[PDB]
């Protein structure tokens, strides 16, 4: 029993729920709150600037220094670093950005990264400002994620799509 409430129940292990991932953070304060990162760790906008800005730039601090020390992640790659105020820790994932040029095929890579936690809080990786199909993405995530996750998507139009169409 974990304390996530309102989801519904996709799979055996994947949920869905139309929520603010940062308000959905601060609530419920997962062990593991997945951001959607780039790179560089730039926290600029969508998901990643959303939860940067409800640390008050710690998040971004912290990622500072970690590629100073580091360098740029992987395509499909992941760190883990802090959660801050929301989260015990935050899974920076990668997934790639279509409107970068970046392959699809690395989104089932991007997600293997969830499977190192039992339990997460994660946005639907590559959807919204990186460009590609967020139907496909939830089918990758049921696909490849088998610990427990559920997926906060904050677009209501969205999630009701998302659900209506799920197979
Ligand atoms: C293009 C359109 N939207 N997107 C991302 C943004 N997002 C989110 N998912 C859950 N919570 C969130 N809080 C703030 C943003 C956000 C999906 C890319």
């Amino acid at each position: 029993v974990n304390s996530f409430s309102g989801y519904l129940k996709l799979t055996d292990n994947v949920y869905i729920k139309n929520a603010d991932i940062v308000e959905e953070a601060k609530k419920v304060k997962p062990t593991v709150v997945v951001n959607a990162a780039n790179v560089y760790l730039k926290h600029g906008g969508g998901v990643a600037g959303a939860l940067n800005k409800a640390t008050n730039n710690a998040m971004q601090v912290e990622s500072d220094d970690y590629i100073a020390t580091n360098g740029p992640l992987k395509v499909g790659g992941s760190c883990v670093l802090s959660g801050h105020n929301l989260a015990k820790h935050c899974l920076h994932v990668v997934g790639p950005n279509v409107n970068k040029g970046e392959d699809i095929q690395l989104l089932k890579s991007a997600y293997e990264n969830f499977n190192q936690h039992e339990v997460l809080l994660a946005p639907l990786l590559s959807a919204g400002i990186f460009g590609a199909d967020p139907i496909h993405s939830l089918r990758v995530c049921v696909d490849t994620v088998r610990t427990n996750v559920y997926l906060a998507v904050f677009d209501k139009n969205l999630y009701d799509k998302l659900v209506s169409s799920f197979l």
